[PDB]
């Protein structure tokens, strides 16, 4: 005996019928919870991306020089690259994760419509025949019961009331044939309906088991996709960080200081103190600052 | 000739003196710009973490079953772990990156007060001696021009006008010898002051260059730290994703469905159709629902 919905969702009152149908709302509930969860997770990522992009738009002054200035620019460009990545990730979190639940809820609605329709008609007919069977069985039952009574009256009745009784008895006996006939027809019709019901519910159970099995594969894959997206985000950001470090590694402080000196130098000549100007040896005061070239060791 | 601050920041008007001193203001503004940048970056990270922790506090319904139910909890728990990680990272960004500039700013301020202390006095003495020189220089040549006036008017003059003239000539000629010595004394003093200034400014230059070198090593170090922190964040999140994937790998859909069937089964008995009970001969309904156990294949 196989372990499937086909063999384990029956019951004397179609318990499996009402159960598996009502489960559709539980599946929908679970699906909506996760959609809502990942909806927020995506917006969190988007906001993060947006703020990081805004930060990348920061303008610095022109006060820094050399490769150190370049490093700040590279760093800002790479923070921007991280923003772009996170924005792309948030978009995928919405489209491939969040919206996957949305597309599932839309698909499930159609699946339920197709399944519920093609089984509730069969079920309604099953109950319809069964009602007709009980109604027919009852008529035939209490007709036989009246015959029993009318015969028992023959022992104590007399006169015109005995013949009136025997008239009722005779009329009731002739009703038995048709009543028994309609009853047996009701038995036959209910048998066929049950036979059709057994086959149809089996078919429905197979389809309902498919949905459940696909549901669990779906939920696993989406959560899997979620981790793939975040791991990708980590790879991207780490690569950006590595590029910042590579740029920093190539940034020589001593070379920067050299270039700083060349660009900011104010003079290599040391001003000499003013000398004595003897009025008599033709000497005359001048303003030309004598310069002696600096020649110190660091 | 070494390429150092000590050899390249002179100039006839002490341009290098004023340039390297106002340099402190630029260095401070660069540091503040970066501090502000990483403050926002740390802030973005903190908001990210806080919002992600709030999300992981979501409560899901207990409608889900099996390993899948466990996987959803593992997923949400690892989302929680990522939030905690991003929170600590934001704290380290604040204390080790952002606050690094704050610690540097304090040390730079106290360092500046010492450089400015030991050089501004020396510079004023240079300017003070120079003012004393130009004043003595002017007095000397003004007297020389005046002795020259009375001399050129000698032969042109006569008697009592000559005597009045020559009297002012003697008084002036006398003063010239004295002012010439004061002029020379000033020249001697100024050359001493310029010598001290030269030796002191080169010393200060060497210190200022140490500061500039220190500064560039510092900013690179803090940027480096920034990348290590983000990379560490990437690592933690990726590990969290791995752990989620380890759990999904071990979760079996088949087993979940098998356990679902076991828990939710509503019966294995197929209800059989009601039979015809010949009431007319005393055949009484056995109101039992005959159950033929299902044996369908999947």
């Amino acid at each position: 005996m196989d372990k499937s919905f086909s063999n384990y969702f029956w019951g004397a009152n179609d318990e499996g019928y009402h159960a598996l149908l009502s489960r559709f709302s539980d599946v929908k509930h679970i699906n909506e919870e996760l959609r809502s969860f990942y909806h927020e997770r995506a917006n969190i990522e988007e906001d993060y991306a947006k703020r990081m992009a805004k930060l990348s738009r920061t303008t610095f002054s022109s006060l820094e020089t050399g490769c150190l200035k370049e490093s700040v620019q590279v760093m800002k460009a790479e923070v921007d690259n991280m923003a772009k990545s996170h924005l792309q990730i948030s978009q995928l979190l919405q489209d491939d994760v969040e919206n996957a639940f949305t597309r599932y809820a839309a698909s499930l609605k159609d699946k339920k419509k197709m399944i519920v329709s093609g089984i509730e008609k069969v079920h309604k007919d099953k109950l319809s025949k069964h009602q007709a069977l009980v109604k027919a069985q009852d008529k035939y039952h209490y007709l036989c019961k009246k015959v029993n009574y009318y015969v028992s009256q023959q022992n104590m009745l007399f006169g015109k009331e005995l013949e009136k009784n025997n008239a009722k008895l005779n009329k009731t006996q002739n009703a038995i044939t048709a009543s028994s006939s309609d009853y047996q027809s009701a038995v036959a019709a209910v048998r066929d309906s049950y036979a059709r019901w057994t086959n149809e519910w089996r078919s429905t159970c197979d389809k309902l088991q498919d949905i459940e099995e696909e549901r669990r594969h779906f939920l696993k894959s989406v959560m899997w996709t979620f981790t793939l997206l975040i791991s990708r985000s980590c790879f991207n950001d780490d690569q950006a960080c590595e590029r910042i470090r590579k740029n920093l590694e190539q940034c020589s402080v001593s070379q920067d200081v050299l270039e700083f000196i060349d660009a900011k130098s104010t003079g290599t000549g040391i001003p000499q103190p003013p000398k004595f100007y003897d009025y008599y040896k033709g000497e005359v005061p001048d303003d030309s600052v004598e310069l002696v070239q600096a020649n110190f060791q660091r």
